């Protein structure tokens, strides 16, 4: 019974019953899931054993940044008496551990090495050999002026965590064309089919013959082709269906196929796997030859064996690309003949002795493009040099990814969960961005077995994303209610009957006391029901307040739960926003920017970070007790948070901040921005919010409201106004140095399905905005045109 109740709280927290994959009577779904359980069973029976340090290195991954003083106060665990000492930005926390054990002895009339700093009320600990400046919870208690908080725990109390978290011929190719369709009766329906090698076509679309019911060889047919048919009527569309020649053993599939069609003419990057509803989905009857049985050749046996002529050039000197320019592979990946598996081999060869890729080249050759598994074992090979922090920075790529892939069990689930079950802040993530698809119906098997797989290696966190679901399932009820009273009464009376909901035991247990499913180190300790409310907008979205005794005023957090909306757009902006924030940051650029979380955690449902003491340019412009001039309101509430010294910081914060998301909207081609949407926080940072429009569907803006605060209120004042510029101007100049990563990222996403990420067109708009093609000289001279084109239109 103990297998019975872990099974049972699988099913609930995947959002899909583990009897579903059973009844699927599938040797693939059976064998991934045989394969992966033990897989993740044995990283669980390692990571039991770990040293403490290792551990905390585990559950509580260190957040750090991309000769001064410092007030800290210090207390210990299970202990009310505090001590604040004076250590310094640049000392190790060691020496901070070491002066809170000389003041422990020191009161108490009485080794540094075996304890940990903890922040105080977050799952957020400080340790290792990096001056407190890096850590990026003393820098942002040192820009807000905060005193840091800390707890000394000791290596006996950190052990208890761990101890308690357990548990063959020429014979040219064809297909025999043999069912619930719909469409005009008075037309006819005809049967289009295409041999596809990811992007590339094999041969030619040979489709077929004009009711309700109706060239190449096999020995060329590359190992991952792709047999794509398109239903259409005779043009409008009707159904689309693709599968595997070779199935998930290397053998060639043979006899009859049912195609259970999806609903949309021929889409090759579509899933190989069937539509679930085999009850009203159209069907397709297809047969496939006996050949003899024919198991694609192995490794061993393989390993024996742009313009027209420009590509013709580039494969024959492929031997002198390999040993000279490794990084261009790529290029000569996309050349191969494909169909000829006498150059696949000879391609192949060249690979296996390829020298290891940069992340940037590896995260290219994991685009649609490149289907072959050798190649894509090469990629994950290359893509083992990715930190935990630059894997969580593409880790949504990675995960859309997945999408592409032919069979169940892969080099990239398999890296994916080795590297989630090695890090509790990546396995949290990558849970959520499979729980969040699990409404879509050709995800969801994959998905689904992914994140059982997971859940074998991780019973204890398993149990905390438990209570996470829980806190969502109430939220979507509450908010549910929230949706029909406000179409019936006043605000006040709505707001008050969602807190009398909120107040039920139900409720007041499942929404307190759990990790945030933004952050795994934000903790939701007791959620302030007098401080909850809703907005105005559509999906009445609920604003929920949390305040935690044990982290004081950082313990004051806010979450929103919006449901009937699609975040995922939101989140990838506010992604990309923070890349180009750490790159800013890496070249010594702090424009200050607020890259708050977004979340998707179901169907059309997420949650949004709260920025506390930040309120929308609008709301400051109508404030709430003069301004002669509107013109002056921004200023004017910048004054009422800073008095007298503090102002000049708050309009530089503004200054860098404004330059950051100035450029960040022009380049992504975020438009719809105005005064509802764009945000100051009382030190002066503005920032964006709601970004459902992104890739043009823009002139760089300035807007005269801002420009005013940057000028400090003065008509006239070039020695402001042309620093703004020089932010704007190194800020895009970063951002060009590193183009191909946000491009090879935006082709990553091209899987997600995101309305406005689709065809080539999306991505071409990025190459304009950050001007790729061109000089850094010819691009700054059109940055310099456009930003020119906003000050006059300010
Ligand atoms: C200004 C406040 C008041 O009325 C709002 O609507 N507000 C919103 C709205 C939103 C938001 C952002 N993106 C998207 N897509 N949707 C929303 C919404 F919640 F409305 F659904 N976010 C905030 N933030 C608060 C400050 O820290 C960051 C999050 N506040």
């Amino acid at each position: 019974r103990v297998k019975k109740l872990i099974n049972s709280q699988i099913s609930l927290l995947i959002g899909k019953g583990l009897h579903e994959f059973d009844s699927l009577r599938d040797p693939e779904v059976n064998d991934f899931r045989t394969k992966m359980r033990q897989f993740c069973e044995e990283a669980a029976a390692h990571r039991q054993q770990l040293g403490w340090v290792e551990w905390l290195q585990y559950s509580f991954p260190l957040q750090l940044e991309p000769n001064r003083a410092l007030l800290v106060n210090v207390k210990f665990e299970g202990s009310e008496e505090s001590f604040t000492f004076q250590v310094s930005t640049k000392d190790m926390p060691l020496a901070l551990m070491a002066c809170a054990l000389r003041k422990k002895a020191t009161v108490f009339r009485q080794q540094p090495e075996e304890y940990a700093l903890q922040v105080n009320g977050r799952h957020e600990y400080l340790y290792g050999n990096y001056p407190l400046c890096h850590f990026q919870y003393i820098c942002s208690c040192l820009h807000s002026g905060l005193t840091p908080h800390l707890t000394m725990v000791h290596s006996s109390s950190i052990l208890a965590m761990r101890d308690e978290q357990s548990n063959s011929l020429e014979q040219p190719f064809s297909i025999e064309l043999i069912r619930k369709v719909n469409a005009d009766e008075r037309m006819k329906l005809v049967v289009q089919a295409g041999l596809f090698h990811g992007n590339e076509m094999l041969c030619k679309t040979v489709s077929s013959s004009e009711c309700s019911e109706p060239d190449i060889s096999v020995c060329d047919l590359p190992r991952m082709a792709r047999l794509c048919f398109a239903l259409y009527a005779v043009d409008c569309p009707i159904a689309w269906a693709n599968l595997m020649l070779f199935d998930y053993k290397d053998q060639l599939k043979t006899g009859e196929r049912c195609l259970y069609m999806w609903p949309s003419l021929l889409n090759p990057a579509g899933t190989v796997r069937g539509n679930p509803n085999t009850e009203s989905a159209a069907a397709l009857v297809i047969y496939l030859p006996e050949v003899a049985p024919v198991y694609f050749p192995a490794l061993e046996k393989i390993l024996e064996l742009l313009y027209e002529h420009e590509k013709d050039l580039v494969w024959k000197m492929r031997h002198e690309v390999q040993e000279h320019f490794p990084e261009a592979l790529a290029r000569l990946l996309l050349v191969t003949k494909w169909n000829k598996h006498e150059d696949v081999a000879q391609m192949l060869y060249l690979l296996c002795s390829w020298p290891e890729l940069p992340v940037l080249s590896a995260l290219e050759l994991l685009d649609f493009s490149f289907p072959d598994c050798y190649v894509g074992s090469f990629a994950i090979k290359s893509l083992r040099k990715l930190t935990d922090d630059e894997l969580f920075q593409y880790l949504l790529q990675l995960v859309q990814v997945l999408k592409y892939e032919s069979y169940l069990d892969c080099e990239l689930t398999k890296f994916l969960l080795g590297r989630a079950l090695a890090n509790r802040k990546i396995g949290h993530f990558l849970f959520w961005h499979l729980r969040s698809e699990m409404h879509v119906p050709s995800v969801a098997l994959r998905f689904g077995l992914i994140m059982e797989a997971y859940c074998r290696g991780s019973t204890h966190h398993m149990k905390v994303l438990m209570k996470q679901g829980e806190a969502l399932s109430k939220l979507k009820a509450l908010n549910d209610f929230v949706k029909v009273s406000s179409q019936k009464t006043t605000k006040p009376q709505t707001k008050e009957m969602m807190h009398m909901c909120m107040r039920q035991e139900t409720y007041m247990e499942a929404l307190s006391h759990l990790q945030s499913p933004l952050d795994p180190s934000t903790l939701l300790e007791e959620v302030c029901v007098e401080q909850c409310t809703f907005m105005d907008s559509k999906m009445k979205p609920l604003w929920i307040m949390y305040s935690s005794e044990e982290a004081g005023s950082a313990g004051n957090v806010g979450i929103i739960f919006k449901n009937g909306d699609d975040l995922r757009q939101d989140m990838l902006t506010l992604q990309m926003i923070q890349l180009m924030d750490v790159l800013w940051k890496q070249e010594g650029l702090d424009l200050r920017m607020t890259p708050y979380g977004c979340l998707p955690t179901g169907d059309r449902t997420g949650l949004i970070e709260v920025v506390l003491h930040s309120d929308t340019i609008a709301n400051i412009q109508l404030n709430k007790s003069t301004a002669a001039f509107n013109k002056d309101a921004l200023l004017n509430w910048l004054k009422s948070k800073n008095p007298g010294e503090a102002l000049d910081r708050a309009i530089e914060e503004f200054t860098l901040s404004c330059a950051g998301y100035c450029v960040a909207t022009y380049v992504l081609g975020i438009g719809d921005r105005h005064s509802d949407n764009i945000m100051i926080r009382e030190s002066g940072q503005l920032f964006h919010i709601d970004f459902g429009h992104f890739l043009g569907n823009v002139p760089f803006i300035l807007t005269y409201d801002f420009v005013h605060v940057i000028q400090q209120g003065k008509t006239n004042n070039s020695e402001k106004f042309e620093r703004f510029r020089g932010y704007c101007e190194r800020a895009y100049t970063i951002l060009r140095r590193h183009g191909l990563l946000f491009l090879h990222l935006f082709a990553l996403m091209r899987a997600a399905g995101l309305p406005e990420l689709s065809c080539s067109k999306d991505i071409q708009y990025l190459k304009d905005s950050l001007a790729l093609g061109k000089t850094e000289e010819e691009a700054l001279k059109h940055f310099r045109v456009k930003f020119n084109e906003a000050l006059r239109e300010s």
